[PDB]
């Protein structure tokens, strides 16, 4: 499923997104829009031969099992096809795990190099929450 901006920050807050440890919702709806585009389908394979799954590119060597990535942790305890569902449930609770991991959203490359330090509240602006 491919998200309109609006309806992918509403679906974020209704999971509990807005203000995250800290992080408002443009962050998340920022990031998503960077790194996948809005499409749930989205993948990408990194060199390391680690995969990257879902509306925020979660990676299969620490998050989720893919069956292909030797010697990885499943820390989310959940297969990466989970993460590609029109459902963004799977997504949004290991994105939880992950923030709260220490490094904040720098975790997600995309949002420390194009949304943090902008003006992320441009992403919400205009939408029905
Ligand atoms: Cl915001
Ligand atoms: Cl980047
Ligand atoms: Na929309
Ligand atoms: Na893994």
């Amino acid at each position: 499923k491919v998200f309109g901006r609006c309806e992918l920050a509403a679906a974020m807050k209704r999971h509990g997104l807005d203000n995250y440890r800290g992080y408002s919702l443009g962050n998340w709806v920022c990031a998503a829009k960077f790194e996948s585009n809005f499409n749930t389908q989205a993948t990408n394979r990194n060199t390391d031969g680690s995969t990257d799954y879902g509306i925020l590119q979660i990676n299969s060597r620490w998050w989720c099992n893919d069956g292909r990535t030797p010697g990885s942790r499943n820390l989310c305890n959940i297969p990466c096809s989970a993460l590609l569902s029109s459902d963004i449930t799977a997504s949004v609770n290991c994105a939880k795990k992950i923030v709260s991991d220490g490094n904040g959203m720098n975790a997600w490359v995309a949002w420390r190099n194009r949304c943090k330090g902008t003006d992320v509240q441009a992403w919400i602006r205009g939408c029905r929450l």
